[PDB]
């Protein structure tokens, strides 16, 4: 083969061994130190879409973004080997052509790696630019860098990944259906509440907000279970976000259910809700429908018999059916998911259960000769779960916004001031007022409401 820059002068030389990486055309990587990881990262034999792709995705778990760029430009910058005082002078005179083993290095293996190193950078600034939009230092590097860089061959590379850069920064196909209306009337967001807007547009308005929701949500913001970790705030702001507005949204359906205390108004209430799962799962929006089924099975509601006694069958059949996709570790969800082309709301809490599980149940290295390797095994492990959370992402909902619904629910704070705690205690002893424990009778309460509790349906007024 061909002789590499010695040691002492470049780190990414240092040949393979059972103690710095471990192996599963193209093997696959097990473990491995930073330093080999990043090698083959960059390896100048193959490309490797892959393993650039899955550690671009994870390595913030073991490996800090400023870490990472001055490990990759150190990549990039290999040395040649030193001539000796009489190469010199063989130089400065015309004795030799220019070696052919030189020559060869070059284009063999410099030119290839750097290549590599470009190809990391554009994949990097392409697929998570967030890194650099929340660190202004390491854009300041990367900007200078690429900047920098100078060759026939790599030309093209700094177009792209400045032109990627430069974006970054700055930064219907048909008609969508008649917005609904109910009680409430355009632009009255005072009247704006459950029974008064019209069911189809609440969940189409909350598809709309979840989508995009959703869609914000970048996978490293699941690895490492960061977003349960002390930096959450910043590494899984979209995360987050998301998250809480589930939290709140089911929060809101319990109290509406339970602050209804007149029985004939709560069932009104819970009925409404139950419309609305029904256009959610129209919508496939099944992040939405089992919102719904959460708040159903909550400590609060799910006590409330005389409540459930009272709904139509009808719609006692489609909780029970949308129950089912949560029953054995969400056995019918995920069969329905397979099959199912966007728009879509996935459901969210899955990938989070799996993600903590994966993280909590794989060791973060693995010991060789007492060394420690970086167990890559088990950052693909979680990519492969965070990899098919981006499968409906790219697909947006032919509905149309209805800023003042939308503003109403980005909005919900059914807690109010006060506490997570002292609100869910609050709920529980409201679900104990309106209907006791079983030795006292169900007593009667007046209404609530002052307009009809009658539900205009879930069909769409198309005419």
């Amino acid at each position: 083969q061909m002789r590499l820059p010695s040691a002492d002068v470049y780190r990414f030389a240092e040949p393979d061994s059972e103690e710095n990486i471990i192996f599963e055309g193209i093997p696959i990587i097990k473990a491995g130190t930073v330093i080999k990881l990043i090698e083959r990262l960059t390896y100048h034999m193959y490309a490797d879409p892959n393993f650039v792709r899955t550690f671009l995705t994870t390595y913030r778990s073991f490996c800090k973004p400023q870490e990472l760029l001055s490990l990759i430009i150190e990549r990039f910058e290999i040395p040649e080997p030193e001539p000796t005082e009489a190469d010199r002078i063989a130089i400065e005179n015309g004795d030799q052509p220019l070696s052919a083993e030189l020559k060869r290095f070059r284009k063999e293996y410099i030119q290839p790696v750097q290549l590599r190193v470009l190809n990391v950078c554009r994949h990097w600034v392409e697929h998570h630019f967030y890194d650099f939009e929340r660190d202004a230092y390491l854009l300041q590097r990367m900007e200078e860098f690429i900047g920098t860089v100078r060759g026939k061959a790599m030309k093209k590379w700094v177009e792209s990944i400045t032109k990627i850069i430069q974006r970054k920064k700055i930064a219907f196909q048909s008609s969508p259906p008649t917005v609904e209306w109910h009680i409430s009337r355009p632009g009255h967001i005072e009247t704006f509440d459950l029974l008064t807007l019209h069911p189809i547009e609440i969940a189409r308005q909350l598809t709309l907000l979840e989508s995009d929701l959703y869609r914000a949500v970048q996978p490293s913001e699941l690895v490492g279970s960061v977003w349960t970790k002390e930096d959450k705030e910043i590494n899984s702001p979209n995360l987050l976000k998301m998250i809480r507005h589930t939290t709140n949204l089911t929060l809101w359906f319990e109290k509406c259910i339970v602050e209804t205390e007149n029985l004939e108004e709560r069932v009104a209430v819970v009925s409404r809700i139950i419309e609305i799962l029904q256009v959610f799962q129209e919508l496939n929006n099944f992040n939405g429908v089992l919102e719904v089924v959460s708040a159903m099975n909550s400590s609060p509601v799910y006590r409330l018999d005389h409540t459930f006694e009272q709904i139509p069958s009808r719609q006692k059949k489609i909780l029970e059916e949308a129950h089912e996709l949560s029953e054995d570790h969400y056995k019918k969800y995920l069969a329905k998911l397979r099959s199912i082309n966007p728009p879509c709301v996935p459901f969210f809490g899955i990938y989070l259960t799996n993600i903590l599980k994966t993280e909590e149940g794989n060791p973060e290295v693995l010991k060789r000769h007492g060394k420690e390797l970086i167990n890559f095994s088990k950052r693909r492990k979680v990519a492969e779960i965070t990899g098919e959370i981006q499968q409906y992402q790219n697909q947006p909902y032919c509905l149309r916004v209805e800023s003042d619904i939308k503003r109403f629910f980005e909005n919900l704070n059914p807690m109010g001031n006060s506490m997570e705690k002292e609100f869910t205690d609050y709920l529980f002893n409201k679900s104990l007022e309106i209907e006791p424990r079983n030795p006292k009778p169900l007593p009667r309460f007046p209404k609530k409401y002052s307009y009809p509790l009658k539900s205009p349906g879930v069909r769409p007024s198309n005419p």
